[PDB]
């Protein structure tokens, strides 16, 4: 029910809790409502959480042109103008990670804070990947959870399953989020952010390789590398308790 009109796009968000302002930036295709519900609601205990639906996605607008990763960096600073927030956190999954980066350098004075999950700088430094809806969420599955975890958190896992069938991302917008993860281009400057930066994924991420992780963090000045164990590209979901555990330490150690 609540909208920010961001250069004549209407983008949906919701906004949670007290303290100071993190920004979530999901990854390629995928509403707010993809968001682990438990992770966010913990997260609103210290802090106002801000979550949204990228153009393209959920109950936001879906223009038919080309995305890029600079343009959805736009669109984040727009919500952060829209709420009227000089500065904020800003953790981004995945592609969300490359539109994390992407404000870092070209929007420093936004950011407070950087955490950049499961995500790649792309380019030539980046070491790249190797039926019905309700099916292929499931089969989806197993491209961030190992087979073990399926099996000891099947429940939970359903559980989300009608929540992201509610909102579908319509094909032609997945293949305009798809198209933009290619157009990332900042390798070289990483080593001017100058936001305090976690970087984190799971050890065992078989969609994009732990490595980017070490990569990113090899380049950006006074970055500190969290690698979780038994973990792969749904670290979120499938490490919650450490992954929080060290996010709430981190952010402690930051402010706006």
């Amino acid at each position: 029910m609540l909208y920010a009109q961001v250069n004549g796009i209407n983008l949906h968000y919701e906004i949670e809790g007290q303290g100071q302002p993190l920004l979530l930036i999901m990854g390629l295709g995928a509403p707010a409502a993809a968001w682990d519900p438990i992770f966010v609601q913990t997260l609103t205990k210290t802090h106002q959480v801000i979550i949204y639906d990228n153009r393209g996605t959920g109950l936001s607008d879906k223009p038919d042109m080309p995305y890029s990763i600079a343009m959805f960096a736009s669109d984040a600073v727009g919500l952060l103008d829209a709420l009227n927030i000089p500065r904020a956190h800003v953790f981004g999954v995945s592609m969300g990670g490359m539109i994390a980066q992407e404000l870092a350098i070209h929007y420093p004075q936004r950011v407070a804070s950087l955490i950049l999950g499961c995500t790649t700088p792309g380019g030539k430094h980046a070491v790249p990947a190797p039926l019905t809806p309700e099916e292929a969420i499931r089969e989806g599955w197993k491209l961030s959870f190992s087979e073990e975890f399926i099996h000891t958190h099947k429940a939970e896992l359903e559980a989300h399953i009608p929540r992201l069938l509610a909102q579908l991302t319509p094909r032609f917008a997945y293949e305009r989020h798809f198209q933009a993860t290619m157009t990332l281009r900042v390798f070289k400057q990483l080593k001017e952010i100058q936001a305090p930066t976690l970087v984190a994924t799971g050890r065992d991420d078989m969609l994009i390789p732990a490595v980017n992780s070490e990569i990113l963090a090899r380049e950006i000045p006074g970055a500190e590398l969290a690698i979780f164990e038994s973990a792969g590209h749904g670290f979120v979901t499938s490490a919650r308790e450490p992954f929080l555990k060290v996010l709430k330490e981190f952010l402690a150690r930051q402010s706006v």
